[PDB]
RNA sequence: CCCAUCCAAUAUCGAGUAACAAUUGGAGGACAAGUCUGGUGCCAGCACCCGCGGUAAUUCCAGCUCCAAAAGCGUAUAUUA
RNA sequence: GUUCGCAAGAGUGAAACUUAAAGAAAUUGACGGAAUGGCACCACAAGACGUGGAGCGUGCGGUUUAAUUGACCAACACGGGGAACUUUACCAGAUCCGGACAGGAUGAGGAUUGACAGAUUGAGUGUUCUUUCUCGAUUCCCUGAAUGGUGGUGCAUGGCCGCUUUUGGUCGGUGGAGUGAUUUGUUUGGUUGAUUCCGUCAACGGACGAGAUCCAAGCUGCCCAGUAGAAUUCAGAAUUGCC
RNA sequence: AAUGCACAAGGUGAAAUUUUGGGCAACAGCAGGUCUGUGAUGCUCCUCAAUGUUCUGGGCGACACGCGCACUACAAUGUCAGUGAGAACAAGAAAAACGAGUCGAACCUACUUGAUCAAAAGAGUGGGGAAACCCCGGAAUCACAUAGACUCACUUGGGACCGAGGAUUGCAAUUAUUGGUCGCGCAACGAGGAAUGUCUCGUAGGCGCAGCUCAUCAAACUGUGCCGAUUACGUCCC
RNA sequence: GCGCGGAUAGCUCAGUCGGUAGAGCAGGGGAUUGAAAAUCCCCGUGUCCUUGGUUCGAUUCCGAGUCCGCGCACCA
RNA sequence: CGCGGGGUGGAGCAGCCUGGUAGCUCGUCGGGCUCAUAACCCGAAGAUCGUCGGUUCAAAUCCGGCCCCCGCAACCA
RNA sequence: CACCAUGUUCAA
């Protein structure tokens, strides 16, 4: 009765998937991370989860 | 009036898209010249005669391009060959 | 209109209008409820075994249906068509691009790909809406196009098939005949399934088809076999009679 | 017959007149069929909620009816239940995949089993690349002094229709896929009107079997064998 | 003049004696054809004079009244 | 109106048992023959006997009342 | 010598 949209993928706005705080990085440390793997399914390196609910996200 | 003569005889206006612009009938045959493109689909129309047109029209309605005569060229009725 | 006639009629004799041919003689063909000679169990004869009647299978028509997706001797168990899905061409929906490549505007400060849970849905189908991560130039948005179609037209075609036709038929060359289309060769006679042959012959020389070649079956030679078979001779076993 | 080309009858022979049976078949043509065979094709239509292409579910198969073509019968020259003898053509498994460049499994099959108890199955174990295994290919008609049941009836003829278990094919069985079991059989049908088809010898007819379609399904078709006649060997009547 | 009678699609026309409408052609589209004609299917469709008395409602009943036909008349 | 005749399958007509899915010709259907149609051949269907009553075991017939159709007459001053 | 009638319009 309605056509459908036939979706295009949503622009995150100069962010995919994000770091932690503390950007002046005097010597100390590594910024830490807002999200997890979960590695060997499949990759693991790189791969970061969705929060959707802060459930989980690929995959792995 | 026209035509003719003239743009100095000391001394006369003027072409450019020379826009100051050619048309009238045709392109199957007789009969000179398109197996071009668009439209219509035995309709609309063409065709003196033969014939064209029934969804790929050498013939209709048009655009292009050609042919013929040309300040002319179609058509009709008489009339001679 | 007039002149003849007892009358039927006769002689004389137009036009308006209408039409693109009507005719004439020949040729080639097709056709005859026209002669003549042949042939064929897709003809009959003499017969066989059936179909048409019945029940079912299957194809065709019609009627239904959302839809029930060529052909009318030479269509109808045929399209190798005995389709549950697929096939598939039809109907109700739902995806996907398999719209290459160009040109123009977004574009890495992201063009875009994909998807868990829910809602949507016929769908534990991300198709889409919410959600946020992945993909990392492959894409996407416009414009121009192109490639796909079991879309149409078999009356635009190629190819193949069927059918004219299970018939013996067609074609040149050069000569003859006629203004010519066209004839002759290619024939009246016998003959064969056959323009198959013999003879005749204004024709003579050829080409194809027919025959030949090819396959299969029947008899047969050579070759041949621990992928075919046979006999024998010793051993082993079984019957062994009075019924 | 009258030269010739040849013909009939008989011989010879395995075979006697195209030996038999097929294949192949000229020239012209049909406005035959095929655009549903092709990456055969021109033109023209559709071309992103597409006439593309894929899913999901239907349909092609729906039945007052009319027709082609088969199949099964209407029975005693038979149905049944036994038992015997005994054919030919044929088919048969796999990928640059998944497994252990070599080998396996997909295909057909014998044999055992299931079986101190129905078929249909389901399982083992062999073999076969196919003249090598199936296979001494145990086809069905037929046969039988079978001292077998029926005895002329819509009947033990016929098996349409449909009821209930069950088991296999498949990803899926409902508009039963198919087999098997017990019911139903009171469904016509007793040899078929007008009409009509095919056929001249290993033929017609009967009989089954393979292959092909095929995961599952032959009343089909292409082949093959088995049993095996009646009539004509003529004619132009249609 | 009186009486008998008939009006329903663009036209033509059948009606259950007093419960609401039939076709067909003409029309618009398909199937068919080489295009047509025929042919078949599907579609627009008739407030029935005017109305009253109103059977649950007048087309179907009866009587009034446009329409258009038919039976029958000074007196010797 | 008097009087007289008839209503029968879609058409035209018959019908003497008081009675045959009532009969006839044509038509309508279904199949054949034909390339196709007609002719022709083989089949099958179709009747509120106009209507209501009554006689009867039984009615198209028999007796009626009605509705129609069709005439014969409808006289002499 | 029984009966044996007919096949719409253009076009190919
Ligand atoms: N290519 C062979 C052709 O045979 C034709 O002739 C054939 C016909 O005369 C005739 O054929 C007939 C046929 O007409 C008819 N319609 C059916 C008949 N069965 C045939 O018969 C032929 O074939 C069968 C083989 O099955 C045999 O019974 C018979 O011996 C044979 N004469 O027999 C000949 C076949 O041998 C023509 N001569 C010709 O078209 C051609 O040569
Ligand atoms: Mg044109
Ligand atoms: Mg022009
Ligand atoms: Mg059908
Ligand atoms: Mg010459
Ligand atoms: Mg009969
Ligand atoms: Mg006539």
């Amino acid at each position: 009765p309605k056509k459908p949209t036939h979706r295009h993928k949503l622009e995150k706005m100069r962010a995919l998937k994000y770091f932690k705080v503390t950007e002046n990085d005097d010597g100390s440390y590594k910024v830490e991370r807002t999200r997890q793997d979960c590695p060997h399914p499949q990759c693991g390196a790189g791969v970061y989860m969705a929060q959707h609910k802060d459930r989980q996200y690929h995959l792995t």
